[PDB]
């Protein structure tokens, strides 16, 4: 038994290059070959060895013939480059072995394209005729490669999300890119090339592991024929593969609203726990019969809740959920989920004021109105399984998600008056939905700086029951929580005691006070200048600090207060306070080696104006070798360029 450890069940590229990696050992010599999950990786039963596998890879795999001139992919086509036919003229100039099959197909589909007698592209009736004749003179290795990448129906075409527009990108195809691939031996991954959603410091030319690519478009084929339309209702409908629903972003975390309302389509993968031989895999992964029962699983939300029926039956012992995401672009991503559940949720109160005056339950009820097409019942679900994800995870992104996908329903109603007969006016919710909802106002920038430390500690083991190791859980025991009601800066103020006794205990020199979701010297002037509401921020930041913080909101600024109303004592006094470590990188005269905050600072500025002359004293005579809000503005994370502006001035 072989342990795969370059692969783990994700990315979705990494299942399918398990897949193909089954897939091939079984078809070409080791047919009976069995292959299934476990410590984090892929694991096969065969009488290759690693060596032997290698050996089999390298010396004598032939690949699929992936060419397509369903798409710009069969070698011929009138919109291209010179790379891809310098690679097709290499391949078809073969006479190896290995490459005959690639010989033999290219051939076949340039004469089908030459019988369609084209100007540059053939239409959709036109790519079905193209299908049709290709799948009548293909032959057995290559039409794997046809159902994967295409379908024939009856009425219109539709094109399989796992290999995007039916192979093929925009208005090119990953034929091209496969034979390249193979040669040197788009959608592709995430965990090479995704969205920002991690730390920095990559880069390059759009690069790939190579064995990688061909290995996953080589197991993509076992996703078979029978992905066949779902014969409900009686007008041309949903067609789609097994385990098929839309995506719903429940735990997506670092995934934004602007990429899920557009998602192609959410991919479920069985996991399972024995070694499974090549065809139990193609009859499982042909049929995935998640699609049945007259209210459809068009989303997610209806698969999970299948699963936790065991609706998806028993010996799969998961399923690894994959989200085609539009990137705020032209392209799709297949971005991996991690899982929750359903449970006891503070903010899913929020849903009660949705079912006053019955609401919900009147808006579902219309929803089934044929009167209405698919799109209406499509709605319902997606609110569905906002709603249901809001109950799993208390972010705010999802507050969003319920809140946008209301929106689009009221949207939607609007344009149609019977419609607007049917459900009765809307009640009155609460406030709460919006302080949930979407900020970033002065009052939210300043929140998310002082919610947003990165020194270890999260800033809820003040606000809440919290320690770092986990971060939206009833977490293990970090015993900072001092914090307050009301007006602001009295429990900043104590926050700021209590990190610097926690400093002092831990002996960390350098306080713990640098944060990485930062306000603006706007947002710490509004803040200071007696304007920005307290209260809101204070709320906000209780809130940011609940879960665990992800990559990036849609930030959305605003502008600064400044009316000769901006003091010079905060920049006189905030050197001293800044993390040494970013101090240090300030210009500033003060020390470098590091500080717990001068004994007695914190307590004059509470002193009052008095307080404030004494602590403006004790400063000037440190750095030669009113009080309550500055104290709290002091303690603002914002980063070293302000720090530069105020040495400057």
């Amino acid at each position: 038994e072989i342990v795969l450890r370059g692969c783990a069940p994700t990315p979705l590229a990494a299942y399918l290059k398990a897949l193909g990696v089954l897939r091939l050992v079984c078809e070409q010599v080791d047919a009976t070959a069995k292959g299934w999950w476990q410590d984090e990786c892929f694991m096969l039963r065969t009488r290759l060895d690693d060596n032997d596998l290698r050996r089999f890879f390298i010396e004598d795999y032939r690949p699929t013939p992936m060419l397509s001139p369903w798409n710009g992919g069969s070698g011929f086509y009138r919109k291209g480059n010179e790379t891809a036919w310098s690679t097709l003229e290499k391949i078809i100039t073969t006479q190896a072995e290995r490459w005959r099959p690639f010989r033999d197909t290219a051939e076949v589909m340039a004469d089908a394209l030459e019988h369609l007698k084209l100007t540059e592209k053939p239409a959709e009736l036109d790519k079905r005729a193209l299908l049709a004749r290709l799948r009548a003179t293909l032959d057995d290795e290559f039409l794997p490669w046809l159902d994967a990448a295409v379908l024939l129906t009856d009425d219109k075409p539709d094109y399989p999300p796992l290999l995007g527009t039916g192979g093929n990108d925009g208005r090119l195809d990953f034929t091209s890119n496969y034979m390249q691939r193979l040669l040197e031996m788009g959608q592709f991954s995430p965990g090479a090339a995704g969205g920002p959603n991690s730390s920095t410091g990559f880069d390059s030319g759009a690069q790939v592991n190579i064995w990688d690519y061909v290995l996953m478009l080589e197991g993509a084929l076992l996703f078979a024929a029978t992905a066949t339309r779902r014969l409900e209702s009686a007008d041309p409908s949903a067609l789609s593969y097994p385990f098929t629903v839309r995506p719903s972003g429940g735990g997506s975390g670092a995934v934004a609203l602007g990429d899920e309302r557009p998602a192609r389509a959410e991919i479920w993968m069985p996991l399972w726990e024995r070694p499974a031989s090549l065809p139990e895999l193609r009859v499982l992964l042909g049929e995935g019969r998640v699609t049945l029962n007259g209210r459809l699983p068009r989303d997610g939300l209806d698969f999970a809740r299948a699963v936790a029926k065991l609706g998806t039956d028993r010996g799969v012992r998961a399923f690894q959920r994959y989200a085609f995401m539009m990137r705020s672009g032209k392209a799709y991503l297949a971005t991996p989920l991690n899982r929750f559940h359903v449970h006891r949720n503070p903010k899913a109160d929020l849903i009660d004021q949705l079912e006053r005056g019955d609401w919900l339950r009147r808006f579902r009820r219309a929803a089934r109105s044929t009167h209405a097409p698919a799109r209406l019942q499509g709605l319902a679900h997606r609110l569905d399984d906002a709603l249901f994800d809001l109950v799993r995870v208390a972010d705010p992104r999802r507050v969003q998600e319920v809140l946008k996908v209301l929106g689009e329903v009221q949207f939607y109603l609007a344009l149609s008056p019977s419609l607007r007969e049917q459900v009765r006016p809307v009640p009155r919710l609460d406030a709460h939905w919006v302080e949930a909802a979407r900020d970033d106002s002065h009052e939210f920038r300043v929140a998310a700086a002082l919610a947003g430390l990165d020194d270890g500690l999260p800033m809820g083991v003040h606000l809440a029951p919290i320690d770092p190791v986990k971060r939206n859980v009833w977490a293990p025991e970090s015993r900072l929580a001092v914090w307050g009601q009301g007006n602001l800066s009295d429990n900043l103020a104590q926050v700021l005691q209590r990190r610097l006794l926690t400093a002092s205990r831990t002996d960390l020199n350098d306080k713990p006070l640098s944060g990485r979701c930062p306000a603006d010297e706007g947002a710490v002037a509004a803040f200071l200048a007696g304007d920005a509401d307290e209260r809101r921020i204070a709320e906000l930041m209780a809130g940011l600090a609940c879960a665990r913080l992800p990559a990036r909101l849609p930030l959305r600024q605003r502008g600064a207060s400044e009316a000769s109303s901006l003091p010079m004592i905060y920049a006189l006094l905030k050197p001293l306070f800044v993390p040494d470590a970013q101090l240090r990188e300030a210009a500033v005269l003060t020390p470098d080696g590091c500080l717990p905050l001068p004994p007695a600072l914190p307590r004059l500025l509470r002193a009052g104006p008095a307080g404030v002359g004494r602590a403006v004293d004790l400063a000037r005579r440190r750095r030669r070798a009113d009080g309550g809000r500055l104290l709290a503005a002091l303690m603002i994370p914002v980063e070293i360029r302000v720090i530069k502006g105020f040495i400057k001035r």
